[PDB]
């Protein structure tokens, strides 16, 4: 069981991409025409990769896929979110029309350090779309362009979010019992 | 836009295979831990995300991203690891998720690669199937879809990391 | 001896470098004199893969302070890294730079322009202290913008190898430096 | 001097470093001489961070014959690299060791898991030659299934530090191999 409630169906998750898709789509609408270059998707892995998936697929433009793969150090990546690069972009993003692809954001410290990190290969634009906000990403030194849902503060599972790397294959968002924790 | 000269496989048509094989694959793993995905970057990660909601039993996500070396990459296998896996499969049941198998020359590599963690069990879940899995030698437990010898491209699949975002999978007119 | 025919002349002999390393030792070991007490941490040498190896096991060795190693592996992007400097990195860090007092340990600045999107880069991790130690300036390096606080040697524009420097990864492990002839270039 | 009160005796000195690296260096020179003729490629030696790094440097410059540096960067997975010695890639070869004469670089063998996975490892890229030169080794690795061509010195099983080996990043940078003080540990 471990689920104690369902924040988010399927069918809610995918009525909103399709949503985020189209506004993205009519936003980088002429991209593939004025530079002769695709919208760039960066995400970091792993948690929103099926967020990615779906979101390129609901985006009526056309879209390239980038991954990252990061680490933490310890005690000051949760002070200042600087994290370690264990799989770096593949292609430069110079003069790029680039979008972050995010899962969640909360401290949004690390999500702070990607910005500043990205913003240093110079590319033609950049902001980001998370597909769902805490609370307290009102801080996070960052604005995010395009956000899912505004869900509350407590700790959600499911479609690529984890607890142990498990309950990512889950169609839907939701809650799990603190039984589990 | 004017570039893709055939489609082979509708959305439709792929949803519905992914679906199939996915309650197929669910039945077989029904060690008390999860299924385990392992995908090679980028071309599979539309089929694992779908793939991984299709299998009716717990499933965990692992990526990898390898590099060519290039004059025997040509050759054979061995390819440079980018990216290894974030944990140890010794004693997991792993199954490889790859996007088509024509060479087969990558796979055959990994293969004998991952088998050296010590792996419980391991199978080969492809999407596509080119002309020629019959010449490598890998047992290939699961396929979506034997296709003819024609370059392909289309949901994950690619290019020069174009033509990804779609759908379905198709043909390119040069 | 080790390679016949394609070393022109010799630029720098094993024991010019050592005498400079053994120097650019003790110097930055009284800059650095200090650390143990105030600050508590070691003397952080950076290194980029893999032409300053040699460089900085020498170097290190030569300074009379504690001295702990990093390493980076990079990667050329394409005419993006020769425009703008931006590496692909292929090996991080171990450990955050976080309030280290940080050097960076380089073979031969010319451009300089992956220098400065490293030291940008490293300097965002909020180092205590970041400066910049090659052993090689070269004259296209007055253009650089890049601090170099401690410099072995100048020398002029022609290509060199040796002591860690390479063509098509050889002659790295030469104890000199020298300049290639042109029967290997081509 | 440069770490007052942390070394309580000193195992192997510079100077004894570095006049086994020489000896070592002119017979590794001696086995692999036919070399720039035979196949006109040169030796490879590999190395895994970082333990090795001043080891392969001397070494290199001891090896009278041409030679080419490779490393490699691994991170520990837990218990499974403990028992298994399968361990993570962080940074793999940058070219590829097929048809090459390749020499592993080790500072110490004592266990020797992580090596014996990586010898496996390395030969399925179909070298030319494998063999292993480490500059310690400890008395477990008889029970090691791997073996070693070159050894600088064996030493007793406790546990050193300087010249590239560690305790907790420090002592590194040490150009003699000596014994902790438990007051450290
Ligand atoms: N699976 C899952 N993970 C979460 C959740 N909230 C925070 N996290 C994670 C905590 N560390 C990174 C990640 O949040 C991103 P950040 O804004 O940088 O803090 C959550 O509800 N579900
Ligand atoms: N997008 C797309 N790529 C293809 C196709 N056929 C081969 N490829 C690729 C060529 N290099 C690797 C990859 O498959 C060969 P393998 O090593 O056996 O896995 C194709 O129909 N479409
Ligand atoms: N072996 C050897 N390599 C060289 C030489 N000059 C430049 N290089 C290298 C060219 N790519 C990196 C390095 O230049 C440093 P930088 O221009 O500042 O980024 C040289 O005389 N010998
Ligand atoms: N600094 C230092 N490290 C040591 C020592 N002995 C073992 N080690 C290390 C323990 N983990 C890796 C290495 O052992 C090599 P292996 O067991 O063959 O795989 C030692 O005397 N000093
Ligand atoms: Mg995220
Ligand atoms: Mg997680
Ligand atoms: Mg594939
Ligand atoms: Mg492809
Ligand atoms: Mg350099
Ligand atoms: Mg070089
Ligand atoms: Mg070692
Ligand atoms: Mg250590």
């Amino acid at each position: 069981g471990d689920i104690k409630s369902v924040l988010l169906t399927a069918e809610q998750i995918q009525a909103r991409i399709a949503e985020l898709g189209e506004q993205i789509g009519n936003d980088y609408r002429e991209l593939s025409a004025t530079t002769g270059q695709d919208l760039l998707l960066i995400t970091v892995l792993k948690g929103a990769v099926l967020f990615v998936t779906d979101l390129a697929r609901a985006i009526p433009v056309p879209t390239q896929f980038e991954f990252m793969a990061v680490s933490s150090y310890g005690s000051s990546t949760s002070s200042s979110g600087v994290v370690r690069i264990l799989k770096d972009l593949d292609r430069d993003i110079h003069g790029r029309d680039v979008l972050i692809v995010e899962d969640v954001v909360d401290s949004g410290l690390t999500l702070s350090w990607l910005s500043r990190n990205l913003t240093s290969r110079n590319p033609r634009s950049l902001r980001v779309c998370t597909l769902l906000r805490k609370p307290d990403a009102v801080h996070a030194n960052v604005e995010i362009a395009y956000v899912g849902f505004d869900i509350p503060n407590d700790f959600v599972v499911g479609y690529g979010l984890d607890y142990d790397e498990r309950y990512r294959d889950l169609s839907y968002i939701g809650t799990l019992d603190p039984r589990v924790y």
